[PDB]
């Protein structure tokens, strides 16, 4: 069976610097994870069983709130992939959205990110929400992570490890 | 073995409405496709062998050119996934980048989980509407090494 996972972010009413919580199963027992992949609620980490080349993906869906007027609050919002252990290039493994007056709107922001990464057996992956917002009083209340525009995180095994290497 | 492909776009010196050409192997003879996948140069299509649920992805890398200056050129650039037969999801399977009068490399990704049939053909159309300056389409390009990509992975076979 293909090794694949697609987790959906638990709701976040406002933005802050925190590790995101994930739904690992839908409204029924059917999990968003295949075998060879586990999700740990306590650590908020996706645990990779076998080593290989994985296609890791992040999809940020920023929903504007009632207080959002679209053209005052600026800065940036990030989804930062937190890997244990660090991968050879795990330096700024992140999906960033820049908010500037130029291109700012009172509209849903839907951005995707991907990277092919060499992961080890027992590799732990968590996702941190990062944001610096300014321009109005209570700027972090102007955006949220909510269902049905759900932020997602996942991966799939592209090439299993070759031990000889 | 996993069913996976990651094709890299052939160079495009300026932006226009066309079906993109793709490299199916790198500089050496190393294939960008696994077994159960083919690329047809003539049709510019990725041919899917077995039916199932595929994670299809597009990644647009727009590189600014020498003539790319100021905050005048605006509009949009798109990568349109052209399926044969039409996938009964939406007729709007596209990556779209909006350009405002704002300049560096634009790197945007798109993905969708799609139910594909045996012999499914997938091609990618480049779409663009640029205005605000005389030869606005010359201000962006698709070039190596910041190469635009297209591929997929079989997530769930129909017949294990
Ligand atoms: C690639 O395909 C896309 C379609 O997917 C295509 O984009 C379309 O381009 C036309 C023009 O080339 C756009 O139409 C414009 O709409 C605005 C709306 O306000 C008008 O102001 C424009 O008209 C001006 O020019 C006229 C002279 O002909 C004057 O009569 C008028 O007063 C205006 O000054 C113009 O009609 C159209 O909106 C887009 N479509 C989309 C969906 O954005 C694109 O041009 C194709 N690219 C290439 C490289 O040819
Ligand atoms: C979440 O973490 C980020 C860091 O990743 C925090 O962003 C940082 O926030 C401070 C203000 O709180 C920014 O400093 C400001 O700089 C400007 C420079 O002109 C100055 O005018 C201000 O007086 C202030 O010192 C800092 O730039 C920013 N860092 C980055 C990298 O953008 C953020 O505050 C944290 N968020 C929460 C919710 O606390
Ligand atoms: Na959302
Ligand atoms: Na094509
Ligand atoms: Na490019």
């Amino acid at each position: 069976s293909p090794v694949f996972a697609k987790l959906l972010a638990k709701n976040q009413a406002s933005l802050c610097n925190t590790t995101l919580n994930w739904h690992s199963q839908d409204g029924a027992g059917s999990s968003y994870l295949s075998q060879g992949l586990r999700y740990e609620e306590d650590k908020k980490e996706l645990v990779v069983d076998s080593p290989g080349l994985y296609y890791v993906f992040l999809e940020l869906k920023l929903s504007p709130t009632f207080t959002n007027t679209g053209h005052k609050v600026q800065g940036w919002v990030s989804l930062v992939l937190q890997a244990k252990p660090q991968v050879d290039d795990f330096d700024n493994l992140a999906l960033t959205v820049e908010l500037f007056p130029c291109s700012m709107e009172n509209k849903l922001v839907d951005r995707s990110w991907s990277q092919l990464l060499l992961l080890k057996a027992g590799h732990r992956l968590s996702v941190g929400l990062r944001a610096y917002l300014h321009g109005a009083q209570d700027a972090y209340r102007d955006w949220e992570l909510s269902y049905p525009n759900t932020t997602s995180f996942g991966l799939f095994l592209v090439k299993p490890d070759n031990p000889w290497e």
